[PDB]
């Protein structure tokens, strides 16, 4: 191994410590990362985290005292639950530094996207960065004994600025 | 009281008795149903129910001991969480008999779909039936104090046949 080396720094950035680091490793393992022979890649956990985040965001929007009407609920959800915004948040919280892959093509797309985001429509969005925003939510869920509340404790702080920005002026 | 007349039979069909029948009424109230001026229409409950069902079905699929691959999980979820399957289940459980709306076109589309399902690509699927499969889940969630487990106690029995069938194919 060197597989889990360095993960403590990520845990500090999102403020969550894994009990079973295998979940965190799985979350960050791309299908091309053949050097990880101890867990699967992140796809199963992405499948799970995807629905988890959809539910948590939906619930938050539904409960917001601003009492959005249905068309607005729908627009807000569309704008907060999509691969592009999930990627932008992943790179904002350094997920790309712990991602594991073997892909010069991913490197290129991620690198351009990360640069472009820091200076902030035809920039290519790296879908994998959105996918690990989802997979990590799944990992946290699984690590905490299937606790939605733990996931939201971690994820709400990262999403709150866009939630507030969009809920004041809906795209 | 005019508005909730006969809802006790629906409650028996799905095996859930509402603590506050307002949520049941709201779940079945289409935006066109101008006679109801005591609750909102179903759309806010549909918004919530939609994500609730996607979570519960995703979770079920992920936990299945066959350890479906990602590709399979994704295909099963698409086959199980779509407006058409939801509309077919709503109708199978008589949701259409309690739907409140003012729209001949909608009821015509529902009638034809209900018939087509009894006779069982061409047929028009009434989106509103899928929408109220979602809204009722949202309603049960609210009525039960935002309990995901109560929703699934009601909804799993309705979905199990299709979950088991698609999961074997
Ligand atoms: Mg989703
Ligand atoms: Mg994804
Ligand atoms: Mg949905
Ligand atoms: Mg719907």
């Amino acid at each position: 191994n060197h597989l889990i080396s360095g993960f403590e720094n990520f845990e500090k950035k999102i403020n969550y410590r894994f009990k079973n680091k295998a979940y965190l490793l799985q979350a960050f393992t791309h299908a091309s990362y053949h050097y990880n022979t101890i867990t699967d890649c992140y796809q199963r956990l992405e499948f799970l985290g995807d629905a988890i985040l959809d539910y948590l965001i939906t619930k938050h929007l539904y409960e917001d005292p601003r009492q959005h009407s249905p068309g607005v609920l729908t627009d807000l959800r569309s704008a907060l639950v999509n691969n592009t915004i999930f990627a932008s948040l992943a790179v904002k919280y350094d997920y790309h530094k712990y991602f594991k892959a073997v892909s010069p093509e991913l490197f290129h797309v991620i690198d351009d996207f990360v640069q472009f985001q820091l200076e902030k429509e035809d920039i290519e969005v790296p879908k994998a960065m959105g996918d690990i925003f989802e997979s990590l939510a799944g990992a946290i869920y699984m690590d905490s004994g299937m606790s939605l509340e733990t996931v939201w404790q971690v994820y709400y702080p990262m999403m709150r600025p866009l939630i507030e920005k969009f809920s004041a002026n809906v795209p």
